[PDB]
């Protein structure tokens, strides 16, 4: 059933596609939680997304926490064991392609410039 014609502060998702570089250990320097069986996300999203992102690698920029995960390297993340999220990471030689989305509400801004000293 459908009550009507609703829709009101909705929110824009912007995807994004950074290219990590392998480091030395940390590798990727990040790291997911969850699953489509543990669903750690208190309220309950079967999306993998990353709890950690490596301040001093190659993430900490790239990529933010909270990075509802929705493709790697051309494999969905979406309703995936977390062993299967990971794997496409021990899998890519070096460099991995991620492709999250983040909330982006429907806001607006006025037009701003530089400033004086």
């Amino acid at each position: 059933g459908s009550s009507g014609s609703s829709g009101m502060e909705e929110v824009i998702w912007e995807q994004y596609t950074v290219t990590l570089q392998k480091d030395s250990k940390r590798g990727f320097g990040i790291a997911v939680s969850g699953g489509r069986d543990n669903p750690h996300f208190e309220n309950g999203e079967t999306s993998i997304v990353i709890s950690d992102v490596l301040p001093g690698g190659p993430a900490d920029g790239l990529l933010q926490e909270n990075d509802r995960v929705v493709m790697v390297n051309g494999t969905p993340m979406e309703d995936v064991l977390h062993s299967f999220a990971v794997q496409q990471l021990r899998k890519s030689g070096k460099i991995a392609a991620i492709v999250v989305k983040r909330p982006r509400k429907v806001q607006v801004a006025p037009l701003s410039g530089p400033s004086s000293g």
